């Protein structure tokens, strides 16, 4: 029912804020954006910059994706970023994430019209 882009706006997209400012920002946004709701996702990154400046990337750095697929892009530019990934003691349904904020380039799948992120391979 949700399409790829909106998916991805929806489990990557944070502009509300330029950081997350506490070690509890992880566990909250997994569960307002439900991505602790049939399981915990295990890996999470949310970036904190305008969507606009997020689809811009896809049409920055063509690269590999690490599937070996050619539609990715790198931003050219760092981007403000939030790293969540589950603890070793986190378990459904009491997921439990760290939080690790950094200043990193993205690199998204795009595809479609408007060809836009669908998909978030890695930050460098
Ligand atoms: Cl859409
Ligand atoms: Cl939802
Ligand atoms: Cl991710």
């Amino acid at each position: 029912k949700e399409t790829a882009a909106a998916k991805f706006e929806r489990q990557h997209m944070d502009s509300s804020t330029s950081a997350a400012s506490s070690s509890n920002y992880c566990n909250q946004m997994m569960k307002s954006r439900n991505l602790t709701k049939d399981r915990c996702k295990p890996v999470n990154t949310f970036v904190h910059e305008s969507l606009a400046d997020v689809q811009a990337v896809c049409s920055q750095k063509n690269v590999a994706c690490k599937n070996g697929q050619t539609n990715c892009y790198q931003s050219y530019s760092t981007m403000s970023i939030t790293d969540c990934r589950e603890t070793g003691s986190s378990k459904y349904p009491n997921c439990a994430y760290k939080t690790t904020q950094a200043n990193k380039h993205i690199i998204v799948a795009c595809e479609g019209n408007p060809y836009v992120p669908v998909h978030f391979d890695a930050s460098v």
